[PDB]
Formats: C-alpha cells, sequence, structure tokens
C-alpha cells in the first residue's frame, strides 16, 4: 500500500491552475497564479470500484480533506474533513468521493462515480470555483471546461 497519497498538479485545458481559497478549489487566471501557489492534489485509486473505469479519489491540504459530491439526490461538490489515506485504507466503498478518470491523452476528464453524467469542471472565467456539470450536446467558448492536465508532481 502507498505510504502516502500520490501527488498531482492540476489545471484545466485553458491552463488555469487549481488553488485553494476559503475552503474551495478555484481555477485561477494568470494574475492569481502570481499570488497563490497551485494546490498539490493528493490522489489515490479507489480499489473498491471497477479498475477499467479508472476510479480515483482527489484531496487537498496534504490529503487532510477530500472532494465529495455528497449524498443528496443532486450532486454538490464540496471538500470534506476526511483524510484521503483513511478513505484509501478503509474497507468502505466511498463512491461519493470518487471520480472516474477518462484519459484522452494530454488531458483527462473526471466523472462523478456517484452521480453518472456529472463531470468536474471549471468556468471559462478566472478565479471561480471548480464545480460539476453535465455535458452539453453542442460545444461553446463560454461553456464549462471539463478537460484537465493531470500531471504527477516531480
Amino acid at each position: 500500500v502507498l505510504s502516502g497519497a500520490l501527488c498531482f498538479r492540476m489545471k484545466d485545458s485553458a491552463l488555469k491552475v487549481l488553488y485553494l481559497h476559503n475552503n474551495q478549489l478555484l481555477a485561477g487566471g494568470l494574475h492569481a497564479e502570481k499570488v497563490i501557489k497551485g494546490e498539490e492534489i493528493s490522489v489515490v485509486p479507489n480499489r473498491a470500484l471497477d479498475a477499467s473505469l479508472s476510479p480515483v479519489i482527489l484531496g487537498v491540504q496534504g490529503g487532510s480533506q477530500c472532494l465529495s459530491c455528497g449524498t443528496e439526490k443532486g450532486p454538490i461538490l464540496k471538500l470534506e474533513p476526511v483524510n484521503i489515506m483513511e478513505l484509501y485504507l478503509g474497507a468502505k466503498e466511498s463512491k461519493s468521493f470518487t471520480f472516474y478518470r477518462r484519459d484522452m491523452g494530454l488531458t483527462s476528464s473526471f466523472e462523478s462515480a456517484a452521480y453518472p453524467g456529472w463531470f468536474l469542471c471549471t468556468s471559462p472565467e478566472a478565479d471561480q470555483p471548480v464545480r460539476l456539470t453535465q455535458i452539453p450536446e453542442d460545444p461553446a467558448w463560454d461553456a464549462p471546461i471539463t478537460d484537465f492536465y493531470f500531471q504527477q508532481c516531480d
């Protein structure tokens, strides 16, 4: 087993780096990038789910908090005060804390395992929270961005 979670750096396809502010993950513009450092994203595979779907659990602050979609009838992206290693080692499904990664080459998309059809996304605007969205039939320049550069820290 991992002695610590994997370390990744994330930014959307528009190169907006994800950072933390007031307990929320935001995607910053070039200006924000000069003030705050991108957040090191903790990552662990969710071994309770189908490996062919690339299930992962994402966390922040050294893995002290993890991204969750909640358990309501509708998805709500929020950081929860649970250590990613607790989820990693626990014999518990933890589906609401899981995303299915779709590797498209240079970038990846992340679909909520608990809420099919909902994907992690960023706004075309800078410094807005990362959220969840369903994919529109027709693309647009002002539509949410669901593709991310998912790179392991050096």
